[PDB]
């Protein structure tokens, strides 16, 4: 029951990663495909490792992640494939998925297959790695690969031979670790008492606003729930709050509340109300806090 | 074959939707998730029930209902799963669907979980109710569950557990009706002899417009299928049609077609055009309809 | 292990999609159903032909491909079926898809569904077809089938039927050529030394800029890799590149690349950049090439 | 006391306009200029030609007026000036402006100056003409015309001369009427017992409706104040109101109200609201009248 | 030289204003026309009172203001015309305006005349009046004015004969106080140490925030320059910064200021940026204030 | 005839022009007050210089330009008003403007008083000066300034006194070279043989596209006006077309021109429609042109 869970800047407004399925279907005739999504920024390695970072503790076992933007589409570059080494715990305190205590992940139960041009970065920071190979093998990728469709042909197409049971150390060489393009993650700074990080994402569809500032940031600085922080955003538009679990422990529909979102990070939001809307706020901006 | 069918507010541009379904795979190996939307605007309990309302009748029985739009996630509240009586029929009669006559469906044969917010409101109005439970137990949610993650938490995984088999009985203690949210539906009011509603919805992608008032209010209100029709929206825009059972009866690419919808509500459209969308209307807009 | 590519109008924002789907699971309970897109302008036949048109030689033989929009929908009108003959080769090079050297796909060996309002244009066009037949038995369609649904009713439905094995032949009579409603396609006018052509489409989410100027028009011209080119857009933007495999070919981020599409099309596009969004470039705009 | 009315095509927004004044101050140094309006569409000559047709009765007798837009600037066309004939009467009920009575206005008493583009079409037609010249004389244009600004150069600096007094008859030879570029305005066609016309207008800042229905085609439709009408817009609005001297007969705030403008035209609106603005109804529309 | 400054809802995009200009030079033909603002939001008599009730101080003494919404323009409704008594002294800090010490204005130096609607409440609320009439002689108004235009009959031509010096008391009969239609100004309210009022206008062109909480309402609660004041918009934007005479104390560029505007009144912005316009700040939003 | 010329960032939406008009009307009564705009980009020096630069030649000698974008309003800061030297010529070549051979203008003609913020560094640049003063004297500006509004204290009402015939002189201390701010004009730089600037301005109503790439850098650059330019815009657009010296000259309506705009430098259209708004080009997107 090989699951290949797919995530591409590809979109959905047209046949791309339906051509990326019908491949996979083909390959791993057992397999189900399961989107993560496909709508991220086109070329935006950051925003692309963001929605992949944290699906291993979810999937089953033996899981295989295709995780693809391919701006290097049709150069020499050839894609990674590697073998994760712990399913981490997460959340805004950390643990295991599921009902119960969670469900347990063995170690070295993922694979992703991506573009070797950073996509990687913070899978491999957070969850470690256990061997990693170039994608060369025409075992598992075309002998001709469409230049611009390399998301299909170096990424759709090998991800399907791995959940159809090839050997991952067939695919191609192994890769030294400094052979794995990274990219470059901002520290959260401090001044003063206070935390300066950004705001990482806007939360669609609800318009939450997520900082790059972690709960282990905030208790690094004796931070947890109950503090009055003042979190200013843009350098100008400022907000204080109690740091709170919930978006309804600020009471009344539409106040502010500030909390740490299910990836562990400090964010803000309105109750059942938009934040980032009304106010266009944005990814980039800074964000800085302080009890 | 096990089914769930998951409706949500979580969007499509980020890995939440994945995260619920890697713990259905989990927990229900065998499992199909059909994806019903995940767009609907957040919070709208009245809008999200319009979803997942008549999906029974079109699923094979056994199939779960994940439906979820979670403001309260986090608080003490616990979701509701229930299985509803008849699967029904829609249109604009009542009837099943499929092939020649189409496939009945045995009474208590589907599942919902969702939040005790009200948004199956019109879910146990049109189909009943055999029995209904607040879910609880450990063995389908979460023992420590992610504050601003209810929709994962306390639906998702607990449909993949009854998907799975587990006794609905057990989820939790048995909810008297009074106990089950409700969300209150404004009534078609009359003014002289016209029927005076509100816009329920614009039928995204076509700007079909889909107003409250139902086939049963024309009906014993003297209007069938031949009535010339006065439709005035936002109290400005009028419109004139014969109500008719669909588009094309409107002759001419662009004419304005006045009909019942599948759901048996007064609609308007323009044949082969977007009636919504160069008129900027939209939902809330009053409706006004006399012969 | 049947497969239903399911292409639709229907968007995805309410239940229509999942209502299909339903039903599909119901008929043909072994069947996986994978989505093509649903997002297309709704009535756009021309549009809805691009997206179906490459898919057979991606999927397992035996597909059936139900793809509609039915703008006539509730009409006397009937779907038909036909089985294609070549699962062709179409992409930049003209190729069988996958590892190695391709999935090279047996004759007659797919099935698609569609309104018969010239959807399959260019499904025929290029794959040819062995058999048509006119979608009218209730063995495979509604007695009473909604009219404003036909393309749950008269696709989705029979297209489920087809997917469990049930006879081609037997949906209904046989259709002659001239009963297939087709739509005209212009060619790509030889203008003197020049071809001229059209803005076939924006290439979504990247926003390159695809023409219907296929290297099928290039060759004859004797236009391949490496010939500089003037391609020119709207009239008034004459763009010049040598015509390369990729988008990185063009050096810095931004550059203008000029390229053959996965389709096979000549293409135009930024380096990891976007060129249609900025300056609002739109389908259906002029487009001529030349060496 | 000399004054010169001008309305141009150049904009708020840089010194253009201000360096035709400085001109006309320089030639005319007794003169008032008052400013029409300069925010026209670029080149839409007959939408300049609404917003001057109705001024003479407005001004002083020896107003001229200084009335352009030029695309063909730089070329070899001169400008024409007129003196006309009738300061008509055109109101709602046809009248002489001003308090009392009103100002009744001498005949051959005001000066157009404009592109020979047809400009002056409405003006001749409403008004007639006693006199037309070509405007060549190096006494009242430049010998060396900046090519890209004839607005100034062959209207404004002529337009003050004209101001100042300078005869008429020399600015250049007779023009013979044939001479005299017009545009065509078609009619209100008299379609069996309605009257069908167009939106000539969106009356800015208000979002009123105006259509080309003038009250003299009203009248021998026998349609005057109190007869109920349908006015219907862009062919699927039919509004019903009967024919109201002002918008507040209409009652309620937003109630639609038919009227005819000041201008003499059937219009229509909603009450102290926007009817344009909100469904966005264009200039251009279809517009039919009918009791 | 007798001046009329003209403000009305008039617009500029069409030859409205000219028609009332060719008026007022053709019926007091030594004026001066002064625009004050033609692009006031329609119908709003607070928006059009802010544009009119700074005016008197800034002008020679004698100057009529013409001032005019008119959305009861045709109905039996007359124009106001009232000689105010004092022309205050103002600013954020009050006095005449002018270089040296500033130009003393006699008292009952000034008139306006506009809608009897509140156009002139906070006019005859600062400045007082010494006598008001109602506009009804056909010497300074037409015997039959057109229904829909109000502004030119009963404000812009009465307004002229008032420059050309016609009696004022001749107009009409004395209108008694209660008779002068009034709006209701909502008063600051004070919540604990806090001021609560209202963003007043957004300040075109810049995006500079203005709210109606005064001077004097500040210097109430102990608050001068150099006082370090919260001021929340919207109840969730907030903002820190001493209360500064200007812009610039603010440092940096794009810095928060809270200051003093030209009218007195507490408002808030960015240094050399605009606040309201990337946050899409509105009048109406709730502003406080509280050092 | 005493005539201020005002150029200001204050727009047209409130009384603000109106306050300093009012004054200026105050202090020097038989003023004309000319409206150059007060639509620029607020605190964009750069831009405003661009209204101004060219005004003295269309203006009666003695005219005063009020010219003001006061970003440090309200600090130590203290006006320039300055009596420029040459009237000088413009268009592409240099000349007087007018009827005949233009109107010649005495030299030290004119007088400019502005912020002393580098807003007439283009005017001393091509006009020079006889004579430079610091504006602080309490007969030309008020004892008691209000900090926000130094547009009306230290410009209006001082330009006023000027154009009274206040001594320049006497306004405050003679300036040194040195102490009159200028802003830096970025030079046209070189590569290969093309030469590459800005879009300098969008040429508002048209969408003509300004070039900061003058008459000059062209010639003795060997471009004369019948050479085919290639125009490059912001790094990805190109555009073709000869030279020439007016918009017709492209032959069709909608056709290219690359031409000398009226302040010498190369700009492009398109014949009698906006180039600009379709493709959004816009102010600071880099220009390059080549033979
Ligand atoms: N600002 C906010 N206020 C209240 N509820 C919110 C919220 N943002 C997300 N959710 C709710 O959190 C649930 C699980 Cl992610 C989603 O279904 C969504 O409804
Ligand atoms: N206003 C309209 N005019 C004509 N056809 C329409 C329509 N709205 C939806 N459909 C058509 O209804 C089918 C079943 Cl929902 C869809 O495929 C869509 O093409
Ligand atoms: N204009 C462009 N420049 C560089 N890369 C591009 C591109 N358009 C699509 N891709 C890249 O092509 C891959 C296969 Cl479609 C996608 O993953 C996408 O990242
Ligand atoms: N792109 C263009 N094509 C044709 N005519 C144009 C133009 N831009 C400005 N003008 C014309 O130039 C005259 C003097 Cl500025 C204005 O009245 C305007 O009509
Ligand atoms: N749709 C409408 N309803 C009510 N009043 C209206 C209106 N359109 C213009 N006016 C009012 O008519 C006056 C003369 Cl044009 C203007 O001052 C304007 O206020
Ligand atoms: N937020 C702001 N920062 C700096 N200067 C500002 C400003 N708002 C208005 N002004 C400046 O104040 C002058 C007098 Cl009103 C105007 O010309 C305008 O340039
Ligand atoms: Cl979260
Ligand atoms: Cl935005
Ligand atoms: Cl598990
Ligand atoms: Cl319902
Ligand atoms: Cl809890
Ligand atoms: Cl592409
Ligand atoms: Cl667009
Ligand atoms: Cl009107
Ligand atoms: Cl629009
Ligand atoms: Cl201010
Ligand atoms: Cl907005
Ligand atoms: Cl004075
Ligand atoms: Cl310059
Ligand atoms: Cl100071």
């Amino acid at each position: 029951r090989p699951i290949i869970a797919f995530m591409s800047d590809l979109g959905t407004t047209d046949d791309s990663v339906a051509q990326c399925k019908g491949l996979m279907y083909s390959i791993c005739p057992d397999v189900t495909v399961v989107d993560v999504c496909h709508s991220m920024t086109p070329w935006d390695v950051e925003e692309g490792a963001r929605y992949i970072v944290d699906l291993p503790r979810f999937f089953p076992e033996g899981t295989v992640f295709a995780t693809t933007t391919y701006p290097a589409t049709g150069t020499t570059t050839r894609s990674v494939a590697v073998r994760i080494k712990q399913a981490a715990k997460g959340g805004a305190r950390g643990q295991w998925a599921g009902s119960g205590a969670g469900f347990e992940r063995a170690e070295g139960s993922y694979i992703y297959i991506a573009p070797n041009n950073g996509l990687l970065t913070t899978v491999l920071e957070e969850h470690g790695y256990l061997e990693a190979y170039e994608v060369t093998s025409p075992k598992v990728i075309p002998e001709q690969p469409e230049p611009t469709f390399y998301s299909r042909e170096m990424v759709a197409i090998p991800s399907a031979h791995l959940a159809a049971g090839f050997p991952l150390s067939e695919v191609g060489r192994p890769l030294e670790d400094h052979e794995i393009v990274r990219f470059n993650r901002p520290a959260v700074e401090q001044d003063g008492e206070a935390l300066v990080g950004v705001v990482s994402a806007i939360d669609h569809p609800f318009g939450n606003v997520w900082t790059n500032i972690h709960r282990t940031d905030l208790e690094k600085a004796g931070i947890g729930y109950g503090a009055r922080l003042r979190l200013t955003l843009d350098g100008v538009l400022p907000f204080e709050a109690p740091l709170t679990p919930t978006f309804a422990d600020a009471g009344e529909i539409g106040n502010i509340a500030i909390y740490l979102n299910s990836r562990g990070y400090l964010s803000i939001a309105r109750n059942a109300a938009s934040l980032a809307y009304p106010y266009h706020l944005k990814e980039g901006m800074s964000a800085r806090v302080e009890a």
